[PDB]
């Protein structure tokens, strides 16, 4: 079961709404937040009237949840762009494939743009939203040793004032739904679309069938993809604390009970909370004079236990034991992987820094492998597709380093390659771009030619 939650934005009332259920009548006892900024119960033994009840629904709908960066450093503009998604989110509600779509707040790309059908980048001006730049065609699944499959990022279109927001929506959609493959659903997606009638010409379609035309790109920029862990100041007297949460699993464990922690602090809190697309959760809008009751929950339930600027900037998907899918291991075998790669980190002198790394189970890349840095992609029990040379803001895909390898194997090229990095490396020069400075990966310049060797 998964729940439609445009922004991640979740009340505290809706929270413990879903934490009984998650507890009372499902296998597993979790809430797993996912990195679309939702959340999913496993083994439900019904869930609709409960999610009705408390305002939420779960979603041939082949719309997935619209996303919205969470924590924007100029905190203001949260609550347009959120109302945005909202918007954006209703309007598409009722396509050859499922079609993904997400509202960015530059400098942050914690959405992961790149992995999406359909972007907005927010351009503001003086505190106000005035539009909207436009970036059509990312998707990363891919099959393995297919050639026909590929990654890809995200095309610019133009720039669009706020008022032909959801025509321009409504256009992207419909002709993605006209001219997708009408044969093999594993090439009816977006980015091959693009790259079957060219940009271009999906383009002027889109301006034609909006009644604009679009104007040219507005400068932005990302500087990351993180969360901002911990207390960070947003308006008025309000502060907003996230919490890293391991793979976004959410449960009891001996002597941390973070779903219990959880509840105790939606219990307390004023405001709401924010599912982030890295399976985080921040708990929003606490006074100034709420902080301290606040910290002391997050504190005793070891939802603030200190991780490495690493870990915090890791990601896996579901995985085993629940998807059907899965080849390898990914949520599973996440947390002692970091482990080895904390203490690669402080054998090279690198454990203040961090590599976006991500582990995704299958080629299908829910856990967006291929906009990391250093990705793994499941191929079988115990062995993944190593993939190096993406950047810290995700705007460039890893090409395939080391195939069908194990997690040794896989460890023993890092230890190398980051102790290079740690010499080596320019004055704030990231991992990814090392390792294509360095020739030691050749970059993927246009996905659709040169992805695969
Ligand atoms: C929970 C999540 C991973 C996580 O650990 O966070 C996930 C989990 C699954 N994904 Fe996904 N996907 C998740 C994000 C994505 C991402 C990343 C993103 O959207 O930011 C992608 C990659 C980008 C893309 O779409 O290109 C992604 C691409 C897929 C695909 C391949 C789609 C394609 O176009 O080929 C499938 C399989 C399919 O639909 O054929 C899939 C299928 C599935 C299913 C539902 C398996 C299935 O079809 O039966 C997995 C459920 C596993 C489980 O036991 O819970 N999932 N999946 C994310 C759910 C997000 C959400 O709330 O909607
Ligand atoms: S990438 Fe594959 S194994 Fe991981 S959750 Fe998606 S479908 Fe399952
Ligand atoms: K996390």
């Amino acid at each position: 079961l998964r729940c439609r939650l445009p922004g991640g934005v979740i009340t505290t009332k809706q929270w413990q709404a879903i934490d009984k259920f998650a507890g009372e009548n499902t296998i597993y006892g979790s809430i797993r937040l996912t990195n679309r900024q939702t959340f999913q119960f496993h083994g439900i033994l019904p869930v609709h009237q409960m999610l009705h009840s408390v305002g939420l629904d779960a979603l041939n709908d082949m719309n997935r949840n619209v996303l919205c960066t969470s924590n924007p450093y100029e905190s203001q503009l949260h609550a347009e762009a959120y109302e945005w998604a909202k918007k954006i989110s209703e309007h598409l509600l009722p396509l050859p494939r499922k079609f993904k779509t997400t509202v960015v707040i530059p400098p942050q790309n914690d959405i992961d743009l790149h992995a999406n059908d359909m972007n907005f980048v927010a351009i503001a001006e003086n505190g106000k939203l005035v539009g909207f730049n436009l970036l059509v065609g990312g998707g990363l699944s891919i099959e393995h040793g297919n050639k026909k499959t590929y990654a890809r990022t995200a095309s610019e279109f133009g720039y669009l004032p706020l008022e032909h927001t959801l025509a321009v929506a409504e256009a992207v959609v419909t002709t993605q739904r006209d001219w997708g493959n009408r044969t093999d659903r594993k090439n009816a997606k977006t980015k091959y679309t693009l790259e079957r009638v060219g940009v271009e010409t999906f383009k002027a379609e889109v301006e034609r069938r909006a009644g604009i035309k679009f104007e040219p790109i507005r400068p932005y920029e990302f500087t990351g993809r993180g969360d901002r862990i911990g207390w960070v100041k947003g308006i008025d007297d309000n502060w907003h604390l996230t919490l890293f949460i391991e793979n976004g699993r959410i449960l009891d464990y001996p002597a941390r009970p973070l779903k219990t922690g959880l509840l105790e602090i939606a219990k307390i809190h004023k405001g709401d909370f924010r599912i982030t697309a890295n399976q985080n959760l921040i708990i929003a809008g606490v006074p100034e004079s709420e902080k301290a009751k606040i910290e002391k929950i997050a504190k005793e339930s070891g939802l603030m236990n200190a991780v490495t600027p690493q870990r915090e900037n890791s990601m896996a998907c579901v995985s085993f034991p629940t998807c059907p899918l899965a080849m390898a291991e990914a949520e599973r075998f996440l947390p002692s992987f970091i482990d080895n790669i904390d203490n690669l980190m402080a054998k090279h002198g690198v454990s203040d820094e961090h590599i976006v790394m991500r582990v995704t189970g299958c080629p299908n890349g829910c856990g967006r492998a291929m906009l990391a840095e250093v990705g793994l992609v499941g191929k079988a029990p115990g062995r993944y597709n190593l993939h190096l040379g993406g950047n810290r803001i995700g705007t460039r895909i890893p090409r395939m380093y080391k195939e069908n390898i194990t997690e040794p194997e896989i460890l023993a090229s890092l230890d190398e390659l980051i102790g290079r990095w740690a010499k080596e490396r320019e004055a704030g020069e990231g991992f990814g771009d090392f390792t294509v400075r360095a020739g030691i990966i050749r970059p993927v310049l246009d996905p659709a030619r040169d992805l695969w060797d």
